[PDB]
């Protein structure tokens, strides 16, 4: 019975290596991260893969391993796929854990935009979840952390850090990752999943896939949002992307808003993307 070695980077940013047999579903790879991470609320995360294009694409749990990477090497990402809107409901500890993590390298990645006292609040909680109380001995006038904390690193950012650092003397881990989430769960762009598009005139624009709905981001002077309730229906065709809004009370008819996609594999990405955010965000 023929095994394939699997890599997967893991959000502390070590590496899992393990085997499965070569026409296993993705599910089997998944469960063994799991298990290797003590993560038992699973259905936020999943794993990724870097296409041939270069692209990341989510591992269908449901179908074989060899069917998506293909021509590519074995080797995923464990990320968080939905992203809970109230991360203090999740069932255990553990989970915001693994949570924090992703979001700090959302944060560090520039993937989510935060102010400069947001990314200081949230470096004092990660300092004071993962060294515990502030101590002098280590933080001199000249200190400079080893955690990354923003895609750009100030002195003065890091002496911020430092200054909330001391405010949460004897929180606990678990305290200072739930306060890492109350913050982060509120930025404009946390669990948005930007995809590049263009409108039915050409102009480039961005559509966001969150828990809440779809966004389309055109100008920041208009960003037009549909909650997944007025949705009716998501398709993709050749480079295009489609969805059905509702008829507003007393209309006769739903509307189409069309977008073009780079290419054909871009468009059934956001296509999937978009009906599994439906489907979970619709369940919890
Ligand atoms: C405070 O809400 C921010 C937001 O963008 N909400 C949303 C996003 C997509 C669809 C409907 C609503």
């Amino acid at each position: 019975p023929k095994s394939m070695q699997c890599k997967v980077i893991l959000l502390d940013g070590s590496e899992y290596t393990c085997d499965v047999e070569k026409r296993s579903r993705g599910q089997v790879l998944f469960d063994k991260v799991c298990e290797h991470l003590n993560l038992l609320e699973k259905d936020y995360f999943g794993l990724t893969y870097r296409d041939a294009e270069n692209q990341k694409n989510w591992l269908d749990p449901a179908k074989e391993i060899k069917k998506q990477v293909r021509s590519g090497a074995w080797h995923f990402s464990f990320n968080v796929k939905f992203y809970p809107p109230d991360p203090a409901q999740l069932s255990e500890d553990i989970t915001r854990y693994y949570l924090c993590l992703q979001l700090r390298d959302d944060i560090v990645s520039g993937r989510l935009p935060c102010s400069f006292v947001t990314l200081a609040l949230l470096g004092s909680y990660t300092v004071q979840s993962e060294l515990g109380d502030y101590d002098p001995d280590e933080c001199g006038s000249d200190y400079i952390s080893e955690f990354r904390f923003a895609p750009n690193h100030t002195k003065e950012l890091e002496d911020k850090v430092i200054e909330l650092h001391k405010s949460h003397r004897g929180m606990t881990p678990a305290e200072a990752e739930m306060h890492f989430l109350e913050n982060a769960k509120k930025l404009s762009m946390y669990g948005v999943d930007l995809h590049h598009a263009k409108d039915s005139e050409g102009v480039e624009i961005m559509l966001g896939v969150c828990a809440s709905g779809l966004l389309i981001y055109r100008d920041r002077l208009r960003i037009n949002r549909f909650a997944w309730p007025k949705v009716l229906k998501i398709s993709y065709k050749r480079n295009n992307f489609y969805i059905k809004i509702r008829p507003g009370e007393f209309e006769q008819f739903e509307s189409t808003i069309g977008f073009k996609l780079p290419n054909h594999r871009a468009a059934k990405r956001l296509w999937k993307v978009c009906v599994e955010h439906h489907t979970f965000f619709r369940l919890l």
